[PDB]
């Protein structure tokens, strides 16, 4: 009934392009800095061991196929929140926080996002670190939020921002929202410093702003679940209470199983219990309840102390290979006479790396090298390997000399 | 902090009540009609044959867990068209038509919902009939459309309301939404014969209308796939382009898996791209990517041969024992001495019942009998097994009497 004629083709995908690229490229030296998962040494995906594992398990209880709760599986959602917030802590012993399972991280996002559009009544406002992750726009523009920016990252120096940071944080209006990266920003790899996090939080608080915590990258980051989450449970300890959301798809490798959750800190448990009803009921008409297996997975992981300790060395294992490829780049661009401060990418922390590289000099190492990335000078560490550090160091002394 | 003080307790969930009201029961001889999904003749959870041997396929190959493209697994998405259209038609055969993975049947109405919000400019209303599964209202509510009604199910009959389905969609404002269940309505077995549906298409097409179908029981009510599908076949071919969702919930039993699909007929291959592009942009900020396990299951089973052979035995086996219980409740019935007409529990198609059942008399039912359903005198067919349908019988025949 030509009830599409006037839909259009919508906008085409950057990173897409570069994968094509890359793909279609015969140079055997080629490298691909546009990968948005962890790869090994060998350039290849990653199942972890304890996965593997835990897969094994299930699959020996011949387990049932029977929807979950709308609020998933109890085991992995409490498990989550005590990942999350620490064992020992107030809020969590207390039981006043409430966590959903969701679509891994983004589906909690989309949650957190609808249920405060929803029953946030202060602001409409979602303050965001300039840059930040690509998806975050549409998610809280969909969700029916507005879209705010606190300067973050200085080009000048490939770092923190810290001034202009504190300066734009210090005049958004009493009972604004203001997302943060628990740790290991993307896409630039900065992160604030312990002192600097200690600061933000006393104006969090003195500016009474509701703190949305996004944490993809717990024990990824620095292959220590407690240290990623330092920031996170600072705020919580100085009476900040936040709403977060948990992605099991890095420090898990279980991307397409899609294993995350929400959780909002409240008062007390009674609290949780209303605000738990309420996400449920916004759920729902969603997609009712959620996926099994990535939940099945990460809930035994967490709940089994062989594998939780198993499951720490290994992600502990993808942490050191990333920073150690931080290192060697560096190193390499020295021993190549680089006269050029590379200080930034041993500071940067996580998967992205902002490089500071040009436009031109993108295209150059795309044209000339084979080494694929996008124009911003963002680089995945993850396309990075013992093998090819220094033919990286190489091609970016070249474009830079 | 009180950010949340205001928020109040959601509604107790019906359903939630029999179930749990159920389980806090000591009668030996309790039964629970209030089941939303299929249970055996020992009254167990029934995972498909043929879907524990996708399982030790997809076992054994040690696949990665890498993101699936926003739209899903082509093979799923692919074989999931096939599946509904049938491998001879011809929308299916030229490529006009799009099908994205969805989060089971309800993430797939809910994409479905959000797109139709976003570039259905030709009206906002949605016809669901009277009455519908409780899910669709908040669904479409939620995705920003308004809901309407055409007069459906007839108390008085326990049937068909014919011709008042037909004045009121020959009523319809010209190109509105309406929803269709492509078979086994829900909740009340209520399907319209291939007669009707053939004056129904009729009358769709000439008040150019755009139809929704709900399709989440292929198979799973008469024990065949193609005579399920029949309905939705009938209005392409008569030029409806309609929209459609598909559950693999039920017939392959992949309840918690999450495995769905969304589908778009469009005017050509060329619109269907254009679709497809903005089906993505819409997605992505939900949930990024659906989850893959489901689909991975689905997609062997439908396209291997021997999978997709046992698994049309299984689902055969699936509607027949249901079919079986609504025939032995009425021999039963009958047998007891009522003098009521209990014909619609043969009418009827699917798990779901419409009784005909007044609530005082359900609650006699309950309080005296043991027997869980809602006051809607609603049950699920699912719940009576060939050992005790000829106490159900004998309980409905006593508060009757
Ligand atoms: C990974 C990521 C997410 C969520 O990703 P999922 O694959 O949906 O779990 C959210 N935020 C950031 C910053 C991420 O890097
Ligand atoms: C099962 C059902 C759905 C979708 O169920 P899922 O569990 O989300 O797949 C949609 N419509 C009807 C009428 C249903 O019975």
């Amino acid at each position: 009934s030509s009830w599409w004629s006037h839909v259009e083709m919508g906008p085409p995908d950057p990173i897409l392009g570069v994968t094509e690229a890359f793909k279609r490229d015969t140079n055997s030296k080629k490298m691909n800095l546009g990968v948005g998962a962890y790869r090994d040494d060998n350039g290849k995906p990653y199942v972890l061991n304890c996965v593997r594992k835990a897969e094994a398990m299930i699959a020996a209880k011949k387990m049932d196929k029977e929807y979950l709760p709308i609020a998933g599986l109890a085991d992995f959602t409490r498990a989550s929140a005590e990942l999350a917030l620490g064992e020992n802590s107030e809020a969590f012993k207390s039981g006043r926080y409430v966590t959903v399972q969701g679509i891994s991280g983004t589906g909690s996002l989309r949650v957190g996002a609808n249920f405060l559009q929803r029953f946030f009544k202060f602001s409409r406002d979602v303050y965001l670190p300039k840059p930040s992750w690509g998806n975050h726009t549409p998610i809280f523009r969909d969700a029916g939020l507005q879209l705010q920016a606190y300067r973050y990252y200085d080009p000048k120096t490939c770092s923190l921002d810290f001034t202009g940071a504190m300066e734009d944080i210090s005049k958004i209006p009493e009972k604004s929202i203001i997302l943060l990266h628990a740790c290991a920003h993307n896409p630039t790899g900065v992160d604030p410093r312990q002192e600097q996090w200690k600061e933000l939080a006393s104006v969090v608080k003195k500016r009474n702003l509701l703190a949305y915590f996004d944490m993809a990258y717990q024990g990824f980051a620095s292959g220590d679940i407690n240290r990623d989450a330092w920031a996170l449970r600072h705020f919580i300890e100085q009476g900040i209470d936040v709403v977060l959301s948990q992605s099991y798809a890095k420090n898990m490798g279980l991307y397409g199983e899609r294993a995350g959750a929400f959780t909002v800190i409240c008062r007390d448990a009674e609290e949780a219990k209303r605000v738990e009803s309420q996400l449920k009921i916004l759920i729902r008409p969603m997609y009712s309840n959620p996926p099994m297996n990535g939940a099945r997975i990460a809930s035994l992981i967490l709940n089994t102390p062989e594998l939780r300790k198993e499951w720490l060395v290994e992600v502990k294992g993808m942490a050191d290979r990333i920073i150690s490829m931080r290192t060697q780049l560096v190193s390499n661009l020295k021993k190549e006479g680089s006269s050029h401060n590379w200080q930034h990418i041993t500071d940067q922390i996580g998967m992205f790396c902002f490089t500071g590289l040009k436009p031109e000099q993108v295209e150059r190492l795309t044209k000339e090298f084979s080494i694929y990335m996008t124009k911003d000078g963002r680089i995945s560490v993850a396309g990075v390997a013992s093998s090819n550090v220094g033919y990286l160091a190489h091609a970016i002394h070249q474009v830079t000399k």
